């Protein structure tokens, strides 16, 4: 069969993704109330916009497809594994898409490896609360950003 | 949230309805032809075009489906997946497979054509379906399908 | 171990001849007997004639090896028709078709075919492309 | 029928690796062996090479279908698929005209009668030996 | 016998590592995971890269034969006291010295040699200050600066 | 997982190493000594050397930890088969990898990558031609010529 990565023609990987961990992610619920709060009219809109826009249309849709599969499950260990198994990896890639939207690539793939070094460190060893996803800088007390 | 995932491509859900499930090939037989016709360039780390980003999200969200059936009472889910959300997929598959290959003006207008054939009573008809192609057939000016 | 696909020095893959299904193609002794009436001066000359001749040797001589063994009840004769028997239906075939139309024709109506016979009955042309180098055309040379 | 003789276009000819006896050959392993470690990448590549790789590719596939099939064949099969795996992998390492002289110096060799006959084996190499004008095998 | 210490090459001494405690450091997996995500293209180069790519190289590989070897014994030991304890013992004592070597490479290589000197010395001291005495949180790890409220550094 | 080849760097590849039978190797004792008796110096020096040097310093200490592990192992596990297990997989099975690696390091610092390369596939042709059609000796490793009776070599 044909071996496609959805990440590969936006310069990451599953492996890459896969470095953060599953609790680093806002649930599929959040997700998509998010995607509809900054992106509702781009997304509904007759044009392309990018190929981000394309690639989460189609998974805010995909989900809306395993979601009505689960709720006609439906009318316990099958919906389990929708939210569970199948949600983490669209927990992956809808956070991706409205991240890149938001911050563009470059940032985002720089906050996953970021983050993943931060909550690789020993909590007593490392600084208290986790690096900020931002373009904007923090700066010394020449910008700085996380 | 309101998202049709023919919008952006020209065509809506309502349109590709008007052909009835057997006009479509399997998924099956979708799946091996996206891979005989684009394997390279949906395997490429380029876009190449939203068709083929569309496309790839497709294929592998029928994966998660066909993963989720092989990873299951059995049948109603199995049966559910293939039958219902099939039909979808087959829409879905067929519709950028052949916009990649004939383009979407031929893919549309074909899709009208073909709607009305099938409509016609048998009896009435040709004996033959219009045929998907961007190639002229002609009188006995080029005429197409 | 090494991989080697018989297909990849003559620009194709066993993936791509594994879109045609098993029945387009020619019974393997239809195939020696094809291979034979076209070819049997070149194929038993000293001459190399072409890495198609070359391989298609090969190909002819190995199902001989392999019938020999299989006649060594028809749940092995199903078992060669369903694996080994397929795999050189596809070669003898391929090899076969392309010192007869050139390797972009065979490639070209492998594609074809293998659409036409997955769109449904009901919704296709009544017969399948034809394989020929030669135009069919509009009633610009069109060819299948 | 078709009477092909596999090693016709390449310059000899069934008869004539006859002529070696069944344990001057490697064993299928080894010679499997040795056309990877050679040749993977010529064989494992798009481009024809030459003849010979065509050639050998085919034996190689030939080979595995027999063990496939069997596993779902020795004193004939295998000797034959010996000699000519040997054949193409020398051939690709020392061309056609040393292997064909190599075949003849062995196997008139072997038949010398061993209290008669040097100790050793004539050597298959295209590089001299001499006198003690370079003298080959 | 020959007397090597991994870390001289590369300026540093097994004694030097030592002065940091074993819960400083990420887990194996946690390093080997790191090494992949900011590495991995390197790693599996055809081209040496660096020294320290060819050492951290020959770490990931020595780990795997250890994990080669725990699972083997899962699988071929038929007593469990014995499974386990030498599992236990690849885990956790053999286990600390990768820890060491793992983090020594993979920081080299994102900070550089005096940074992870410094830093090494830095937190050492840190962590053996009394708690109520020091800092709350541990010097951090940058090449970057922190500064006065002249650039400053941790 | 990453998927690193030790030899790759090195112009190598583990499956071409596998071309050699494993009684063509010596012992890892007597590599580990010929490694001191010609490289002692040079490997527990300051400076990195060379890509080989570095590796090789590695596999000297990961055999080292392997055998301090087979060691522990006599002392700290108690049933007489799970610990004679455990040493004969360590010498036995990890011992092969470590006799090619090791091997393969040395001999590359003594006559270089291109002889030792030519070497290993001469060897494993040679090891595969029917003994009673092969020259009775076996191809000698070396740099120097033996010349026909231009310089020839094995
Ligand atoms: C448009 O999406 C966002 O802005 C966004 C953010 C922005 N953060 C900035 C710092 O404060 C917290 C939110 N952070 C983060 C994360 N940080 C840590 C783990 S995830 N992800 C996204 C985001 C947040 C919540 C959400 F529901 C969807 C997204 Br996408
Ligand atoms: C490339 O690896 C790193 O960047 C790294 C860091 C970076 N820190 C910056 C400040 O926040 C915590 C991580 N910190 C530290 C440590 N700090 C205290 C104890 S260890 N080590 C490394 C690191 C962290 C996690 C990990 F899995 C691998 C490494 Br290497
Ligand atoms: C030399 O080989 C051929 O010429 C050839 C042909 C030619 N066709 C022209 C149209 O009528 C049917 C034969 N067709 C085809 C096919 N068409 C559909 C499925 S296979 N294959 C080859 C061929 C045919 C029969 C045969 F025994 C061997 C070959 Br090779
Ligand atoms: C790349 O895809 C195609 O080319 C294609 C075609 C082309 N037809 C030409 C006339 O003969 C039948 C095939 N036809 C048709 C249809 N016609 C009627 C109903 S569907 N769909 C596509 C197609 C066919 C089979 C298939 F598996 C996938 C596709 Br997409
Ligand atoms: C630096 O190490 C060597 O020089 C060396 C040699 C050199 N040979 C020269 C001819 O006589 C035998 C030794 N030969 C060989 C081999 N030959 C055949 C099979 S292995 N390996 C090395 C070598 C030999 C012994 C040893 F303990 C370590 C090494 Br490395
Ligand atoms: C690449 O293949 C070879 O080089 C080769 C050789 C080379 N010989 C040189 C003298 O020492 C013995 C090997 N010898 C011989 C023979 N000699 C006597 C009987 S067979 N055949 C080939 C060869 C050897 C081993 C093998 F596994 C494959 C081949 Br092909």
């Amino acid at each position: 069969s044909m071996d496609i990565d959805p990440y590969k023609e936006f310069g990451a990987t599953v492996e890459l993704l896969s470095f953060l961990p599953s609790d680093f992610f806002p649930s599929v619920r959040d997700l998509l109330d998010t995607a509809a709060a900054l992106y509702r009219d781009a997304l509904e809109s007759p044009e392309h916009c990018s190929p981000h826009h394309t690639a989460l249309r189609q998974a805010i849709l995909c989900w809306g497809d395993l979601m009505t599969l689960a709720t006609w499950v439906g009318t316990d260990l099958v919906v389990s594994y929708v939210n569970t198994n199948v949600g983490l990896k669209f927990r992956q890639l809808l956070w991706f898409h409205i991240s890149c939207l938001t911050f563009g690539r470059e940032t985002v793939l720089e906050y996953l490896v970021s983050f993943g070094v931060w909550i690789r460190t020993p909590p007593a060893a490392r600084p208290p609360n986790a690096p900020i996803l931002s373009t904007l800088p923090e700066t010394t007390v020449e910008n700085l950003y996380f």
